[PDB]
């Protein structure tokens, strides 16, 4: 039982995962389908060599003024002195890069804040599960106390002995959630990952505004074969003029990675606004039992704070351990009652 | 037992589990079709370029004609001044962004209404198997006092005392479905569910029928290559014109789109008539037993609750878990009843 | 053994398997073949150009005279003014068409009648077995009264007395089969699943006898390309005539499926007699236990009932449950008598 | 044990197996090595087209002559008017046609005769196994009678009196014995099953012989294109002459079949010889034991009976079961001795 | 442990494993190279067509040349009238032969000697193991006996005593083994199994010495095309001389299949020697026995016996059964002893 809870511990979120795996995988698709394209045409561009050259020579044509991007400028006949078509060639490579960026700050988050958070989380539920048995123990005697005596005067008086008998509060909750509130590694783990996701979309942007609108159309380019050594080959033209086929795919792939990303900008400052705000109807829910208690108590300064990530993930947490399906259930019978106690102590004791 | 029934907690129903299959693998396996013709043609068009021309500058001139797609209309021998023929070339992405529209809501659904939905169904039935447990163990009770006496008046007035006797009606079950019977929230993800699946089947038709009509036939194309710079060069043609062999494939595609999704308007629309009406033989079928009386008697209220989808996921699964099989039995016998009870205890305690 | 025994049941029948089987593989086997046949030889049609054209000229050829014929109607030179060869085009199709559509029914009858069948035949196998122990727990006393007494005369007024007993006859079971005797579900989806397969190799036939005897030999045809723009076009010929290499696979798809649908007619009708007759000499083997006796007298209905199924799937479920190894060798015994109950019971002892 | 004893059970005679999967498995080789050799050399004919055709032409040419074999004969020089030289085209077809009719009495076999055979099996072991115990608890009653007194005749006196106690011969097994002999269904079976690849086997004789010894050779044969609309066409010839690759591959396959076939001509007689004999040493080494000796009693009727296939498949299934290891070994004592039963025992109480 | 070990049982020795591996493996691994190489290049032969031939033409030539080997004999500048070159043509073919041919004897011995074998050795170490746990139990009162008295005169005496006890000596097993002695079976099989190897290997000497020495070399071969019909074309060569580029890997493929089975030609004849003569030092280690000793005073009869194989095998068994682990020693013990038994008492105790 608990070493089976210990390996289903959510240490990533529901929400963030989502993110993660899109980031991480419509680069990988992009440069796939780039390869696809390049193994599917042949060729990655044409070129219009005159009838005399054999088939070896044009071969050599298209190689030469394909492999000549990264090197030299290639002019269209529609531009300025010259025109970069450099970003045609890298562009898988610079997919490749994206997603190495766009993981790493996954792994930085996991290899940082994975242990501590695992060890943090897994005392508080371990020390919570006998906090709630403790607390509930109680009860049967709060409602013979109430039974016997009617009157609310009473019924308080007995509340706030209980709160005073020392058999519980956990002062090792007390004190390692007073710690807590110190502490910043998890919220500078968790800002400095989304800080890293919006700094590399941002540099994505640039990118693609920088190196690919100025040649997003930039259907033909008239390449030259004589600038090496064989200039006194009268045989070869001057300026062999020719195009790249994959030029949509290309416009396409750049289109598609912007809007994606643009659906990322938006998710990942909520992401980010989390923690500015403490997680109100489940405080008030909690804020009943002691043994919720005394964490609930801990809201009065800033909300950016250690204990805050740990708030999150054990709420993403109690959502499925087991430790929430009831207390969720009585507080609804709370807000229901104009009695509810007995009714709730009823069913625990079935 | 209990950690296996969970496991096997049915949270997507039977019939809109085909639905969600049929419209995410139809795209898809019209996509694989589309470049597998792709794939087995190796070239999507073909051109008829003058005896002159190399085999190197055909192929320049069949790449340059079907690149020269999505940027420049081409026009047939029996169009008006201009003609489109974009969607031949964008035919597989538009199937991509077709299925991630269709498995969109899915996702939606499962990430926004799982959990609750869940935990919901799991309470319910824990409670409702004890419940039924204690109800039937005074069913000895009664058949003792029939035993006894034989008249209907005592009958009565002894079912009357067990209502009362207040050692059932479970008050926890009352006030959860009188809250529950407030909540929207399973309502309203189901209702917008349906209502995506209906507006991106509709945005399908319009795509097919205002992209599609128009270049429905269009068997061939009169292309160019002199736009670019080469329009000093008197050894090509002017226009050479050029057809698309993939056609038939296109075609057969876009027709067999909208049949299928034609034949996914009706039962769609079924799902969502499902909530607008109470769940009636099984009602009154349930309505004798005091564990399934108390959720019996909330049929008054309007059928738009959360509660109602609640009813339906748990008749789908009571379906199987096994608490329906015996007061199904029960039922039919008292239909045909012109001793019932006699039968009924024997046959569940054996 | 409760579990497992559910798993096993058997709901389809083991003669039925191999029809569905067949009537979902033969197609499917088909259009493998005539994608491998595609595949195989490059190109689907080979059409003769004259010598002038290049390499190019007569690819373009190929592919316009092969997609022009679901746009347009060719004549051999053997015809009438004009002949349909679209069914060469679109047989893959039509194959995955009528797979589709042999499937359906199968579909149909699973997701309609599987849930109340398996309830049904589970819970009777499950009152079953222990009406059999108490059935067989009698016949010590029996055996005892017939050592005593070894008249006939007591033996009948004992087997009266003991039928008069009121400790069997389960009259849930009584009651059970006497709703099921009116109920029409189970027969109703069995004979529409049948009918709707003989209609789909109705329509098979009648598709392989309209568009397919007309053509079936159709070696040559004479293809046109003028149609298009390039009517002005003096290089090229005026009617292109050219044949289609995969004819023969054609040839025989259509003459196999044939033959395999036929030896499928048959079979499906007697899937549709099983149900007009009762199932002899197992209703007068298990006419003598009082505990298939009860169900043993409902046979004086019409033949057409809920019931009836229901006993068929039973009979092809006892054959391996264990639950009929035994009766059928005590009827043996029977018969072959001119001491039997002794024998029987010993056997059942050890 | 007992699970894993049915399952174990033998229902297919070990020697059977190895010609089912050889009838099955040859035909399948043979077809896979025709596709290999189809794929291997690209086209199954080469045609001998004058210069002046271009590759497509003469492509063109080579389909035409392949694919008019099943249409129309050609003619070698060697020949009379007329051959037919469909087989090298239908061969692969006529293999798939051989492996289903080979594999179909398997299934007859399976579908028929598995049920029946598998239930009496079992209960025959199941009874054989506490017969075997009780035979033997007598064995040390008799083994003191025989140390009290030394003479054979109290021996003899005794053995007939423990065969006459009643306390065994299981009248269930004579009587059920007595069934089985005239039962007529698995032998009925079996015969039909051995009859039927007898069949098969004479037809693919029967084929062999009628249409592969005629064209067996048949190294080259005369086409024509001329036969079409392309009559007035000069620049074709009137009478291409051409030659197909594979003919050796074909020649081999036909000798290769009909030799596997032969050699399954003795070995299936020898399955059927089988029935027509009881099966002599066993016999005498179980008529000792009295679990055995009702068995051994029936061989005075006709060889043919249900009985039979129960006895071969019985013997098949002891070799391996358990019970067969300890009264071969005890025969074996009474064919040496010139106290056995005493070693016996003692072997068998370790 | 009883099941594990009958599993465990080793019914084909380790070496001979061995020798089965190669002699299928080496003919399926130089098949699998032939089929490579002809693959690889394409081609089986080239030759070298006249310029004029078209590229269809050459191919023609190709295909009927490298067809014309099983059929017609070719002559190369270096022979005689004739020379047969069709060994190159059924390479893979001949050696699918040997692979088939060198298996079969493993089918053989496997389907008729295993089950026979696998009885009689479970039997005998079944009976082994009680016969030693019998054997030293006694040896403890020996120790008491031979502490007693410290002469050795009454330690003969008492051996001799025990060994007339009558508490061992099992003659089961002495009956078994005397039966053991005149059976032939196990012989037969293990030297016909042998014979067959050598028999097969024979002829595979003979094979490549007759249809490979002739043509080991035979580099090139005048092929003729006019023997057809086609002998009135003027523009076709009359004896094209072409060659065959496989060569080298068909002559390796002979030198090494020769290599291969030389060094199997002594190895098996040791196999066949091992039969020849009884199994001597552990025959002397388990004489002291009794338990081993009644199956070790059977080495007078003649060598080849049922009961040799089963010696063999029995001591390949043994050598991992465990059961030898001590007695090894303890005639260690006896070798280097000038007490042993009271120490190997107490190994065997520990
Ligand atoms: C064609 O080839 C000749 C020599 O091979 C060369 O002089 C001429 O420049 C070539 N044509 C062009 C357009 O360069
Ligand atoms: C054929 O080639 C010549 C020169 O190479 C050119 O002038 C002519 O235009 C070409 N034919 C066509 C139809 O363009
Ligand atoms: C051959 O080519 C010439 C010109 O290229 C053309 O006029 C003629 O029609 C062609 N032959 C045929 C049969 O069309
Ligand atoms: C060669 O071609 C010419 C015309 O192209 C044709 O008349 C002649 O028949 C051809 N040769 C043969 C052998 O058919
Ligand atoms: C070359 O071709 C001519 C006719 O096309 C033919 O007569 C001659 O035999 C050929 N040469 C050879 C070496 O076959």
């Amino acid at each position: 039982r608990r070493g089976p809870r210990l390996k289903g511990l959510r240490l990533e979120l529901p929400l963030d995962r989502i993110v993660k795996f899109v980031a991480v995988g419509s680069p990988l698709l992009l440069m796939s389908l780039a390869f696809a394209q390049e193994f599917s045409s042949g060729s990655p561009i044409s070129c219009f060599s005159p009838s005399n050259f054999s088939i070896r020579q044009a071969a050599y044509v298209d190689s030469s003024c394909w492999d000549s991007l990264l090197h030299h400028k290639q002019d269209g006949p529609g531009q300025d002195k010259m025109k970069s078509l450099w970003p045609h060639k890298a562009l898988p490579y610079s997919l490749l890069a994206l997603a190495l960026l766009m993981y790493l700050p996954v792994l930085l988050w996991q290899y940082a804040a994975v242990p501590a958070l695992s060890s943090d989380l897994l005392f508080i539920i371990s020390e919570l599960d006998k906090s709630y048995n403790r607390s509930i123990r109680l009860v049967q005697h709060m409602l013979k106390i109430r039974q016997k005596s009617s009157d609310p005067y009473v019924f308080w008086n007995e509340l706030e002995k209980a709160r005073k008998e020392r058999y519980f509060e956990f002062p090792l909750l007390e004190r390692y959630l007073a710690c807590k509130q110190r502490s910043h590694s998890l919220v500078a783990t968790y800002l400095l990952r989304n800080s890293l996701l919006l700094i590399f979309t941002s540099a994505t942007y640039l990118y693609l505004g920088h190196f690919h609108l100025d040649v997003f159309f930039q259907e033909e380019f008239s390449c030259s074969i004589k600038t090496g050594l064989l200039s006194d080959e009268t045989h070869v033209p001057n300026l062999i003029t020719c195009r790249l086929t994959s030029l949509s795919i290309f416009q396409i792939v750049s289109l598609s990675s912007v809007a994606i990303y643009t659906i990322l900008v938006p998710v990942i400052i909520y992401n980010l606004t989390r923690l500015c705000r403490w997680d109100k109807r489940l405080l008030s829910v909690y804020e009943m039992l002691p043994a919720f208690d005394l964490l609930s108590r801990k809201m009065l300064g800033c909300p950016i704070n250690d204990l805050n990530v740990i708030l999150l993930f054990l709420r993403a947490n109690i959502s499925e351990l087991i430790s929430f399906s009831w207390l969720s259930v009585l507080c609804v019978l709370k807000d229901t009652t104009t009695d509810t106690v007995v009714d709730f102590m009823t069913l625990l004791a079935g």
